[PDB]
């Protein structure tokens, strides 16, 4: 009995165009049994046949499978295992002397540091960690049971193959003790360049199956050459013949490459899983997005082949619709190619809606993510990230120079730099003044008067410290006479911070309303901004769960009132909690349905063989926000109205056809991106920083050494006022004793953090003038961003977009995509 693949199921969009789909290449494949066959002859025909299959297609200039782990780079043997695992680590600036346990550990500190994880996640159970990152996309080779890599495991177990109980580590020697193990019998006359050609193709075989099976591949693509030459030949080459096997395709290529998702190898670290699962080892898994969420749907179901004699005959892969309107998605990806090129260097945003001059470095920004949802139900009409990626680079599977010289990049800035990263789900951001209709929401909620207006000061003192409208901190900030709608048009942080805590601040507290934080974050609580969005278990989302009200008081006490200065930059955007596109998106539909919590989908619906259809995405929970009124939204809208018609976002907006509601949010810098390496930063910029080398390294590590003695000490002196207990134990005691003798050597962590914090130390010494900021004059500037969030036609709403794009800084960035993607959907 011998199982048939079916063929892969399609992903097509709302309205049945192709997204993901398969076709038919022309491959070699060799049956194991037929080449390694022997009666009379002393020896198989496996490795002549072996040879000359090779020589074939090297001479054909064509492609084969090479998955033998030894490899010679300029006449020096070394193993694919060893290589990889260091690959992995500069992969994402790992330190190379970092073992597996901290390698993975050290991941997950970039990824909490990003937002991506928590800090309560690492405080977990290291499998519920591994299927954290795993669920948001990333897949560590590393087995955390025995604290080990799968490249060490698959070594020793590779190598344990040919009875190599040798374990003595040399690649040169290892490539022999195979060459001639009894299982191989290797002809020595023959050098070990036309001898390696033979052992691709024979390893490979005897490793896909041990248990005889069907036949294995050596070329997945091979042109019209190579078939007619492999027919008539066919007797020659006995084993070696002609199959067609499908492959997945993109049509559109990067189109909604994220949501989508692409298919590849198995992961090695779940590899047990799949084969329990009744997969093959030669086989193709959804691995992000659609095709690993409806890998099961979409993969269909087996059919055997009796053991030819064709018994049952496979079932294809129910066809996935996608939510996804292709032409909105085609108009949204175009959106933000177009931003960021035409921001790099200058150049027009061409637009259908009238096209914008822009000039280069305003934002210097390679990221973008925008978001368009119907607002009434949750579908996903469309979701573009930049940067993104090709789901065909997979099909076939590179996983060398196209997998790793362009879909990470520089780790110590990921958010800005991951192509496989949808920023929609995955990539949390300040919400910045869009939040502002939260305030509002909820300051009229506790009874503000929406006409109540303040003689705008654009600054408030709280002393020295001072809190003002950007158009005080350049100028004379004044928005004059303010009522709640002027506040919202033209983004008066001060109207915010009066309203927000309830007091009329320059001139004492009173007010009259009773406004706090803990109002405001409860209005954020409402709008399921601490929630995931409904896409988690159809994509890649970031859990969006906030800390509990129990679980920030353990970690404190391990004071939970909020400052007047805290509350005001809370008001305004500004906050320790940070959101993804895909969570506001929510959170303005709301505003735009009346007070509904949608709860989003990407899958729309499967239709089986049978051409009968189910709705996947029909048990989607719509919920009543629980307002005190909900006629207060409509207080919001008129306020979003003023900014697309005479506020922040005339440039965009006031010259459109339809009624747009909209809100901007924007952010200056305040600092700098990190490098992948400080101390060798510092060191490159020695001289710029007028300093000797030498110098400040001998001073850097003289720091250190007296920072170490100073810690020595201390730690000797706790040692003997520990040792004066009267009653300690002895085994307590022998130990504190046996440090004393040997021990009191304490040593700093050596990492980038240290040495570089040292040497930096011994910079500002060597040259007493110098700031921080010309120490980091070099590095690219962190703490910028331009929200647009809109919804249309604001009188009667339909569609709410969401569009960030980060180190940005002129809104234009963001209204300009937003414009084009409400404009598409209403058929201009
Ligand atoms: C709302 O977002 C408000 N922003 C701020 O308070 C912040 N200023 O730094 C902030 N919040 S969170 C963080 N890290 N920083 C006000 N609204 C906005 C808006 O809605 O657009 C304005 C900003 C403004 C417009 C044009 N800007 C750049 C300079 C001029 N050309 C580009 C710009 O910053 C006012 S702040
Ligand atoms: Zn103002």
């Amino acid at each position: 009995k011998l199982a048939i693949e079916a063929p892969r199921g399609e992903i097509k969009d709302r309205y049945g165009r192709l997204l993901a789909g398969n076709k038919n290449l022309f491959t070699v494949q060799v049956s194991g049994n037929d080449i390694n066959k022997k009666d009379a002859n002393k020896h198989s025909r496996a490795n002549e046949i072996s040879l000359k299959l090779i020589n074939l297609l090297e001479r054909n200039g064509e492609e084969y499978v090479d998955e033998f782990p030894i490899y010679v780079e300029n006449g020096k043997y070394y193993y694919t295992y060893d290589r990889d695992i260091r690959e992995y680590k500069s992969e994402n600036g790992i330190p190379n002397d970092y073992n597996a346990k901290e390698s993975f550990y050290y991941l997950v500190d970039k990824l909490i540091s990003a937002g991506i994880l928590s800090q309560e996640d690492k405080r977990l159970d290291a499998t519920r960690l591994q299927a954290k990152l795993n669920e948001n996309g990333y897949y560590p080779p590393i087995l955390v049971s025995k604290w080990m890599f799968t490249a060490e495991r698959d070594k020793r177990d590779w190598l344990a193959s040919y009875k190599i109980k040798e374990t003595k580590l040399s690649a040169k020697e290892a490539f022999e003790k195979v060459r001639n193990s009894d299982a191989l019998e290797i002809d020595k006359s023959l050098s070990d360049e036309d001898a390696r050609k033979i052992m691709v193709v024979r390893d490979l075989i005897k490793s896909k199956g041990y248990s005889q099976y069907n036949p294995v591949t050596i070329a997945k693509d091979v042109g019209e050459t190579t078939i007619a030459q492999i027919e008539e030949s066919a007797m020659d080459l006995v084993g070696v013949s002609i199959a067609v096997e499908p492959v997945r395709y993109y049509p559109n290529g990067s189109l909604a490459s994220h949501m989508l998702g692409y298919v590849g190898k198995m992961p090695s670290t779940q590899i047990e899983s799949y084969l329990q699962k009744g997969y093959e080892t030669g086989d193709m898994v959804g691995l992000a997005g659609v095709e690993k969420s409806n890998e099961s749907r979409l993969r269909g179901t087996d059919g055997y082949k009796m053991v030819e004699i064709e018994s049952k005959k496979p079932k294809s892969g129910d066809t996935v619709y996608l939510t996804l309107d292709k032409d909105l998605q085609e108009v949204s990806d175009n959106a933000l190619k177009q931003i960021i090129e035409v921001a790099s260097k200058g150049g027009t945003f061409k637009s259908k809606f009238g096209d914008k001059p822009i000039s280069a470095y305003a934002g210097k920004a390679q990221s973008a993510a925008l978001i368009a949802i119907d607002v009434k139900n949750g579908e996903v009409l469309a979701s573009s990230s930049y940067p993104n990626y090709d789901p065909n680079k997979f099909a076939k599977g590179i996983s060398t120079e196209d997998y790793k010289a362009l879909q990470p990049k520089n780790p110590n800035d990921l958010l800005a730099g991951s192509p496989l990263l949808n920023l929609v789900t995955q990539g949390e951001f300040q919400p910045g003044s869009s939040f502002k209709m939260l305030t509002s929401m909820a300051a009229l909620e506790n009874g503000l008067d929406p006409n109540f207006t303040i003689n705008d000061p654009g600054v408030i003192m709280l002393g020295k410290k001072s809190f003002g409208d950007y158009v005080w901190n350049h100028g004379r900030g004044n928005h004059g006479m303010t009522n709640l709608y002027k506040a919202i048009q033209e983004s008066c942080n001060i109207y915010m911070a009066t309203i927000g805590t309830g007091k009329t601040w320059p001139d004492g507290k009173s007010i009259g309303i009773d406004m706090n934080a803990n109002k405001i974050l409860e209005y954020a609580k409402l709008f399921g901004l601490d929630q995931n969005t409904g896409l988690q278990d159809e994509v890649e989302e970031r859990a969006g769960k906030v800390p509990s009200t129990e679980d920030k008081l353990k970690s404190t006490q391990a004071f939970a009132k909020w400052s007047t200065a805290d509350t005001f930059n809370l008001a305004i955007g500004q906050g320790e909690n940070a959101y993804t596109p895909a969570q506001i998106s929510r959170y303005v539909a709301a505003i735009a349905n009346g007070g509904n919590l949608v709860e989003l989908s990407v899958v729309d619906r499967a239709v089986s063989s049978d051409y009968s259809s189910v709705k996947i995405n029909d048990q989607k929970k719509v919920e009543k926000i629980p307002f005190k009124n909900p006629d207060n939204l409509k207080e919001l809208t008129k306020g979003m109205k003023l900014v697309a018609r005479q506020g922040t976002a005339k440039s965009a907006f006031a010259d459109f056809p339809i009624d747009v509601a909209a809100k901007t949010g924007t952010a200056e810098k305040s600092g700098k991106i990190p490098t992948d390496n400080e101390y060798e930063y510092l060191k490159s910029h020695m001289s710029s920083y007028n300093v000797n080398l030498n110098d400040a390294i001998k001073l850097a590590d003289k720091m250190k050494a007296e920072k170490e003695k100073e810690l020595s000490l201390a730690k000797e002196k706790e040692i003997k006022k520990k040792l004066e207990n009267k009653d300690l134990k002895d085994e307590e005691r022998k130990k504190l004793e046996e440090e004393l003798e040997d021990g009191v050597k304490v040593r700093l962590e050596d990492t980038d953090k240290v040495n570089s914090s040292y040497l930096r130390k011994a910079i500002k010494e060597l040259n007493p003038k110098i700031t921080d900021d010309q120490i980091d004059r070099f590095k690219q500037d962190y703490g910028s961003f331009t929200w647009t969030v809109a919804f249309a036609p604001a009188d009667d709403p339909e569609i709410a977009v969401v569009c960030v794009i980060p180190q940005g800084d002129s809104s234009v960035f963001s209204l300009l995509p937003t414009r084009e993607v409400i404009g598409t959907y209403m058929g201009l």
